[PDB]
């Protein structure tokens, strides 16, 4: 039912979150919660990138909007008022993603979906070390799918079958 207006044309300015946002929007049909969190990581290496630029200032503008329009959409809500449990939900989700991976290793069957998710859970980590707060295992969780999303690939890529 939410939706938000759309977005102008998207620069190769913005091309390094352009991965992160557009995962947002599709999350907008399966939560926004996490959508919410998602659009709040891009601003901020959005503003980092380029500040305030007479030409990206639109897509600044109306990507802030559509996190208020968020936050006005679903009005009293614990994720949103309450951090921490948007902080549980989102570390929730990576350990799904995680285990969805372990769980197709064990089947002794690779695919892209693996590779995939492992970049997803990477990207959930980011979302939250804004927080300014990183826990153990999610520094390692990033450095385990980093190297098994490499490892995989490369494996692949070489015609190996991956372990």
């Amino acid at each position: 039912m939410a939706a938000l207006a759309p977005l102008p044309p998207l620069p190769a300015q913005f091309k390094s979150i352009q991965h992160h946002l557009r995962t947002a929007q599709e999350h907008d049909k399966r939560d926004p919660v996490v959508a919410y969190y998602c659009r709040l990581y891009a601003m901020q290496t959005g503003m980092k990138i380029d500040s305030k630029t007479p030409e990206c200032r639109k897509f600044l503008s109306k990507l802030m909007d559509q996190l208020e329009a968020l936050k006005k959409q679903l009005g009293d809500n614990e994720a949103i008022t309450q951090e921490i449990v948007g902080c549980a939900h989102l570390e929730n989700y990576a350990l799904k993603m995680f285990l969805y991976a372990d769980n197709e290793d064990r089947a002794g069957r690779f695919h892209k979906n693996m590779i995939k998710s492992f970049y997803t859970a990477s990207l959930l980590i980011d979302v939250i070390t804004v927080f300014g707060e990183l826990t153990d295992e999610n520094v390692k969780h990033r450095k385990y799918a980093r190297w098994k999303a490499t490892y995989i690939h490369n494996c692949l890529k070489n015609g190996e079958t991956p372990q």
